[PDB]
């Protein structure tokens, strides 16, 4: 299952997406992730050092991964690190 019904199951496309429409920029929807899981700045040590950087949809494609797919670094890292390696 994509983690974009997933979550629709629970709460609706609303659930994201201001009236179920996706926004511009993808502001509103990283408000709402923020709001049910909390902040990167409270979170694991994969997931803190990316405050401040990016969003969470930059590692989860939401209407692409299925539920269980870990992100992987190699889009952005060239040093071969792994969540395993850094947690
Ligand atoms: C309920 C079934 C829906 C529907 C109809 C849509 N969404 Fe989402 N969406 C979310 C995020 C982070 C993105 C950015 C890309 C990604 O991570 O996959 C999107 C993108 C879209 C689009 C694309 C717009 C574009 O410019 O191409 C569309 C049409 C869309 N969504 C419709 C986040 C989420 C959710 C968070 C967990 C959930 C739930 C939904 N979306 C649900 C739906
Ligand atoms: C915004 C685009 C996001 C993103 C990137 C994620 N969520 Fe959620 N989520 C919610 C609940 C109740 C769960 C299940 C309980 C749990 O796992 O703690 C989840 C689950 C996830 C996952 C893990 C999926 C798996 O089992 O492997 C992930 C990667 C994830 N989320 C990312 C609740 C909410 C929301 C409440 C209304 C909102 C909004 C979001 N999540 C938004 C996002
Ligand atoms: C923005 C605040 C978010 C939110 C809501 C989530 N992530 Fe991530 N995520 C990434 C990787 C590699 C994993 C697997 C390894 C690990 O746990 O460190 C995850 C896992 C999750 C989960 C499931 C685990 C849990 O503790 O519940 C959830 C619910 C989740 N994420 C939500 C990778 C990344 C990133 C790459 C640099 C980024 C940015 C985020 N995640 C951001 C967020
Ligand atoms: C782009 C979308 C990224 C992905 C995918 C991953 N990371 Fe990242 N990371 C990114 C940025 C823009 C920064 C800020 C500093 C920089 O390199 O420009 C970081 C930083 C880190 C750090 C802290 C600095 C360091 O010690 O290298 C860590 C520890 C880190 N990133 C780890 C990490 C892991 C384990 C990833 C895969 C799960 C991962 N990053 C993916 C951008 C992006």
């Amino acid at each position: 299952q994509k983690l974009s019904d997933f979550h629709a199951e629970s709460g609706g496309c609303e659930s994201c997406h201001k009236d179920g429409t996706p926004s511009a920029d993808g502001a509103f929807e990283f408000a709402q992730c923020q709001s049910c899981h909390g902040k990167l700045s409270e979170m694991d040590a994969v997931h803190k050092p990316h405050d401040g950087n990016l969003v969470c949809a930059d590692c989860h494609a939401v209407h692409d991964m299925n539920v269980g797919q870990k992100p992987t670094c190699e889009s952005c890292h060239d040093d071969g690190r792994t969540s395993a390696s850094v947690l």
